């Protein structure tokens, strides 16, 4: 037993061993999707530098997450990080779908992660999932609707002219 | 009676009072419009941020009649501000056909109040009037005309690429 | 339904559209209040640019929860704004006396929207609340605690004296 | 008649004429009410620098009236200023009671020559009344109303102590 041990569940020592798995699962799928514009067939270079970003960004927060199990005292375990479901992402629109199905899915993970933390009554995982990730995925999946709107309203995927203007009056 | 009071009739001070409301109706109505772009199926930030502002300036009127009539000696007597007329605006042309509509029809209104202020042979109010607001009814007025004629040259509401288009490089 | 709610009641959906209504309401209020400073016959000058900092700032605490809506999938439903209780507040100390009263009303609905938050596990929406609402009412209503005190102890309202001292000294 | 003279009724020209002379008056009435707070047993240091500032500004605006006259061709003819009507104020609200007085006498001048430019259909005429001193004369009758308001609610004339604040907090 760890001497910073305090409060901290073994129930939510695993499942935050699992949700460190999901975010760099996530940050992998954006890290296939940004390749997949920098692609000369493809060529959406905003598109590319987004998930990009997004990615950078994901990797973020499985750090954190390894950060937090330390100060809680509990134990890092790492698994294989399984590969995207695509190795193409079809389009512009197409691409901004899958992104919101995974950021919904972060946060059902997240929300059922938060719900752990209120059963295992933890107030400092309550507030650290709160503050650094609560609002992000809410933020995040409000940005992704905004794109695959524009993106249908425009008339993408069956025209090109919408998902070129797109690339770069919204992404750059 | 009021010790500053001077040649400002009853009913200008009823009138400016009605002229109150209005002004806070209005800025009610931008801040609805301004909101149901902020929403996911809609998702146009700057017709968003164009009736937001158009919301705070409507505020700001507002709260110049209620400076005069302290200023002249009238007492203030506030009314419900009654809910906008739409929950859903439609289209980006509809919200600026809905808008040129509202500020035409607080422009009936000022100009009712200086036909009165003129009978009552009230200059101070007059001048009021002329400066502050008679032509930023006409300036208000003729830019909506500008842009509801912009967007049905360019397609709109049928085309889902002309909102987008204005939003990028007529309101950013 | 709406593509980024995720785990928003119907219930939460129609509380926060009330809350919306009454921080509007309280911007009303406060303006109200405040424009009764500036009176010729009243002519407290920092008692009045007390209440329109107040009723900015409430104005603003209600366009913050028109965003959060949108964010979640949910769906804005404004409603009349009331007029204030009053037209005439009678002094400093007497309006003073009002926001406490209703700034405890506001901090009331929020802690009761905040259990029903509680009530639907939406962890998202009630640190939403404790970051933005709850500790500001908190400050809020000790401020105006301290002022009613002060005013109280000085001999407000008998003492005009109090109210013009007051008005300089501790606002401005 | 003047090279210069268009549409500048005889009429018009002798009303200026006369509001050069009040305006020159109420300049000599502020000088002399000035000198009074310096006196060694009055002693209202922030009152006196008060009305001598009005009492300068009444000045220029005399200056302006000479200047329009010739400007329309009409032709300045002065008179005797006559001597303000107290040598003696009593005290710092019965001073500021005797300005809102003559502030209403002024505004009723004026009032009384844009009637007249109504009447004789000299629009230049009365937009130069309706720019420089309709909205002044407001101002400076609210301006005064506010002061007298506070002077009594604090207990003057009775409280020496009530202007002996009044001159430091308001006019310092
Ligand atoms: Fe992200
Ligand atoms: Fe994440
Ligand atoms: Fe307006
Ligand atoms: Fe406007
Ligand atoms: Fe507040
Ligand atoms: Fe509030
Ligand atoms: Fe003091
Ligand atoms: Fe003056
Ligand atoms: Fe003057």
């Amino acid at each position: 037993t760890s001497q910073v041990r305090q409060n901290y569940h073994q129930d939510s020592e695993a499942a935050i061993n699992r949700q460190i798995n999901l975010e760099l699962y996530a940050s992998y799928v954006y890290l296939s999707m940004s390749y997949y514009f920098d692609r000369d067939d493809v060529a959406l270079k905003n598109f590319a530098k987004y998930f990009l970003h997004q990615s950078h960004e994901e990797r973020e927060h499985a750090e954190k997450l390894m950060k937090l199990q330390n100060q809680r005292g509990g134990r890092i375990f790492l698994q294989d990080i399984k590969k995207p479901d695509c190795d193409d992402w079809e389009s512009g629109l197409n691409a901004m779908e899958c992104a919101l199905h995974l950021e919904k899915n972060v946060n059902q993970s997240l929300l059922e992660l938060h719900k752990l933390a209120t059963f295992k009554n933890d107030p400092h995982l309550c507030d650290f999932i709160e503050t650094h990730y609560l609002n992000e995925q809410v933020k995040a999946i409000k940005e992704l609707g905004d794109h695959v709107t524009n993106l249908r309203k425009m008339g993408a995927p069956e025209s090109g002219l919408a998902e070129y203007l797109f690339d770069k009056h919204t992404l750059g």
